[PDB]
């Protein structure tokens, strides 16, 4: 049996194919059927498409070599091309009209997740042409789901030589046996089988789903939806601002375009937006998902006035200013949900769009003090219990492991109050040792949690709870203020701290308000429904914050 | 005497002033001489432009309070104002026009650079327009040469009332006698001199200058072109990107736009940038300035086969594979020079363009080995010595103060000479123990580079010489292949090693070329000369680097 899977690119993990092209134009400009082809493999090794391959030339280098065979191809045939035929306009289109094929691609994934190593194996060319980042940009999205990808023009090896199966099986460490092979074209698969290796003719992509799924023995078709992608911490880019003698900001990047600022909530991390980073990226953006202060690899000082909205809203200044950014897109979830909104009302000039999952914007009343309209919801009574600095931090880093395998749970687990916590005595009293695993993150996951919490602790990230009087006097600056700058708020369902009828009269300071509303979905939005989430902020983010 | 400095915005750091604007549009079509100041004006204090500047208000909330003001202004004077009057139309226009006065700044950086603490004051607005961002902006060039920035919608006071004067002298922790301000509106000058300040009226700018050159005695007006703005390390934004299991990249990020990656030579750091960095940032680019392998916060491992060109370059790949980039613009100096030829040789569908200072695209010579081919200058007889592993590390690392400060120096005061180096038994044989401090470098500066060899030495670097005959047979891969993505090579006439000579030859394999020359330009062309690179580098990347 097989712990190997390798795929071709053009026609297999890409589609429609570019082949198919040559065939395409041949028939739409009434040209002698194969005469595109002809000269697209004139010569056979020898030829000039075969040089392309191997990398001695670039694309640019073969459009004309092939254009020049296009002439003499028409001369044999007795037959001429139209007055405008342009190759480069042929494969132009051809190349960017080639999107990913979304099935096999999450069968590759479904394999490696159920331990296959995974590979492309595609010839391919030096694309220097000015339009070659659209091919570049669709590399770097493949690419990133497989163990190895070996390219023609960068081996000097081609498809269907006996050598570069050679090279495959060096590089995949792996018997010939221990490996299925998918390609569009017979020949490519002949060295393949000598060799021993199993192979498949790919045409429909269904059937060669099907033919995989048997000589696996995984459910690769019909299967469901699955999750985003997540991020692996040590593969990422690692961001860190000093923005004040003590404090330093740590951050990851991912992706280019706008900028994108996530900012997570209590008690979290930059991992919490795991499932939105490579999405957003994709989508055309610059993730700068934040430590905020207080967490993990972010500075944490002791002083409790440090994590007020008016301290933590400048700092998050300092950082764009140090970053050499003017603006932001900032999206926030939980307290950063509330600061995102206090940086659009204080700092408007530096806010691309703002956007909050869950926390609604909720002005300071004049008359009454914090304390007391706290006080008045008592789902909010756990607030209260945090006010007290260290008896909180004393439960929370108690057992960091319980801790979070027991507020990590979607709507339909739950173990936790939230009313009655001050009278209970704690938030775990009557929750057990060793709650279950959740099935929103794994055990894995859970620990990174762990591991950042064993730096700096909880005293930290409770200290914003513990400005309730300072952010009030702040926040009654900005009562004759609105909000007019792009803003979306994204309701949960089933958020029973953050209901979505608190955000309900949002619409008298932030007229132009958009929504977004997710069923059956608690308070960890990101991780809970992480697909919901990244669709309603890529809509948002594509109308609402672009040139 | 004084020892601070405190400049207004409009209409003094900042023209022509939007002040201006409201005179302007009156007489333009043809309102009542006044009309539309007293629109701006009507109410004083308790008036809604007060209001504004205090932060209350955002501006879009100021635009039709003004409009209506200007409705009931132009009833009293009996006249009506045009059909598309538009209030926004006109402060959208005015506030874009408005540019950095550039003599003012760089009369606040030579105060500050010969001790002031500077400071502006300014009464502004909650910017939250769509086109807010061209304001941002210019905040964000304008802040980082100051110690602050006193913004009136901020602190909730306005010129010209007595509190914000006291704010600004709390701020700057100074008595009233030790600081001059410079204001252009006269009713915010008395609070200033009532209090003992020093004031200045800034009507023309050479003037105003000619003043403050008085009170200070220090030449301001008539001194030479300044230095572009270097880097502060403690202020950057450090990036850490693991590329490879035993590799980690780290590298400086400043601005935003398409991405620039910024290739050090030997044996320098991305400090050798610190006079680019900045400038390309303002120019409208994401400044990513490496530290190459081996060098600095980078991973510098023993292995001489580590630091050929084709692993070298994979890396620098995967570095992009990892931030998210499809492509970035590479522009490199000395060994960073070839590597990025290299780079758009290799993997062109990932160079956005390349740009090189000093260092050719030199092809590999296929007959002659490189051995020889260096052997046969006797300028790289140097190279020579550096090929034993372990010697010329040991007599780099002797004295890291002196190793810099003899290599670091311009055409026309130089120690070293580079041909009988081996003979002579060393680089320093004849050069002293202190060798004097260049005219492009701080003894500060210098002591940077010292600290950053005392991490990790300089086999790493040194490394980079030692697979000549490796990168040879790769070279030779590429010789039926050329450059047709852009391109621009930078000599320096008095690089007497990498000499504008050895340039000649590269139209014939890459037939689109541009140039750049600098005359008076040793091999350090970065801090040697700053402006003229920065300029060349600016205009190219505008015209070939762009949608
Ligand atoms: O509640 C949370 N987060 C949270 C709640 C529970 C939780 O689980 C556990 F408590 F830790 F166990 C973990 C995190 N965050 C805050 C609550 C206050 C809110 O902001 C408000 C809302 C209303 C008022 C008011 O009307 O006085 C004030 C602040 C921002 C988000
Ligand atoms: O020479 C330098 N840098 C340098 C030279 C001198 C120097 O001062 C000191 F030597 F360290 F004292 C410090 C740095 N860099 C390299 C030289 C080789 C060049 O690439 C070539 C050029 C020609 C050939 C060939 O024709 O064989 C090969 C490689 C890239 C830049
Ligand atoms: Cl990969
Ligand atoms: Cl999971
Ligand atoms: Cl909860
Ligand atoms: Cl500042
Ligand atoms: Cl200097
Ligand atoms: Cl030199
Ligand atoms: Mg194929
Ligand atoms: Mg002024």
């Amino acid at each position: 049996t097989l712990r190997a899977a390798v795929f071709d690119l053009d026609g297999v993990l890409a589609l429609p194919a570019v082949f198919g092209v040559l065939g395409r134009t041949e028939e739409a400009l009434a040209l002698p059927r194969g005469l595109l082809n002809d000269a697209f493999q004139k010569g056979g090794p020898e030829g000039a498409t075969t040089r392309l391959m191997k990398g001695e030339i670039t694309l640019s280098q073969w459009i004309p070599l092939m254009e020049e065979n296009c002439r003499k191809c028409s001369e044999t045939a007795k037959v001429c091309l139209p007055k405008n035929f342009s190759i480069k306009e042929i494969f132009d289109k051809a190349i960017s009209a080639r999107k990913i094929n979304r099935p096999m691609l999450q069968a590759a994934l479904m394999l490696r997740k159920k331990g296959f190593t995974t590979a492309i194996l595609t010839n391919t060319w030096l694309d220097d042409r000015a339009e070659r980042d659209g091919l570049a940009q669709l590399m770097c999205e493949l690419k990133m789901h497989f163990d190895f990808l070996i390219e023609s023009c960068q081996v000097g090896m081609v498809k269907p030589e006996p050598q570069i199966y050679k090279f495959l099986l060096d590089t995949l460490k792996a018997s010939p046996s221990e490996v299925v092979f998918l390609d569009d074209i017979g020949a490519n698969l002949k060295p393949a089988r000598d060799l021993g290796m199993v192979t498949i003719l790919v045409q429909d992509t269904d059937t060669a789903l099907k033919e995989l799924e048997k000589v696996t023995g995984i459910q690769l078709l019909n299967t469901p939806a699955p999750l985003p992608t997540s991020c692996n911490p040590s593969d990422m880019s690692h961001g860190y601002v000093t923005v004040k003698p003590r404090v330093r900001l740590h951050f990851v990047e991912l992706g280019s375009g706008p900028a994108v600022c996530l900012c997570h909530g209590f008690p979290e991390s930059w991992y919490s937006w795991r499932y939105q980073i490579p999405a957003l990226a994709q989508a055309g953006y610059r993730v700068l998902a934040m430590d905020m202060k207080g967490y993990g690899e972010s500075s944490a000082p002791p002083e409790i006035e440090e994590y007020c909205m008016e301290v933590l809203c400048k700092e998050m200044v300092t950082f764009l200013d140090k970053l050499g950014l003017s603006q932001a897109v900032f999206i926030g979830h939980d307290w950063g949900g509330m600061l995102v909104w206090y940086m659009a009302l204080f700092y408007p000039e530096r806010v691309r769009a703002v956007a909050s999952l869950n926390t609604p914007f909720i002005p300071a009343n004049p008359n009454m003090s914090p304390l007391e309209s706290i006080k008045a919801n008592p789902v909010f009574d756990y607030q209260l219990y945090f006010q007290e600095p260290g008896v909180a931090e004393a439960e929370l880093e108690q057992n960091l492991s319980r801790t979070f395998k027991s507020l990590f749970r979607a709507s339909d687990e739950s173990v936790l109050s939230m009313h009655k916590v001050c009278e209970a005595g704690g938030l775990f009293v009557n929750s057990p040792e060793e709650p279950s695993l959740s099935r929103m993150v794994t055990e894995e996951e859970i620990q990174f949690y762990v591991q950042q919490f064993k730096k700096s602790g909880f005293r930290g990230p409770l200290n914003w709870y513990r400005n309730m009087e300072r952010n009030w006097k702040w926040a009654c600056k900005s009562l004759g203020r609105k909000i007019l700058i792009p803003a979306l708020m994204v309701t949960a369902e089933k958020d029973f701290v953050l209901v979505p009828q608190m955000s309900q009269h949002m619409e008298d300071w932030i007229p132009h308000l958009k929504r977004g509303h997710i069923e059956d979905c608690g308070h960890w939005t990101q991780m809970d429904k992480p697909t919901e989430v990244n669709q309603i902020l890529i809509k948002w983010l594509d109308s609402d914050a672009r040139n």
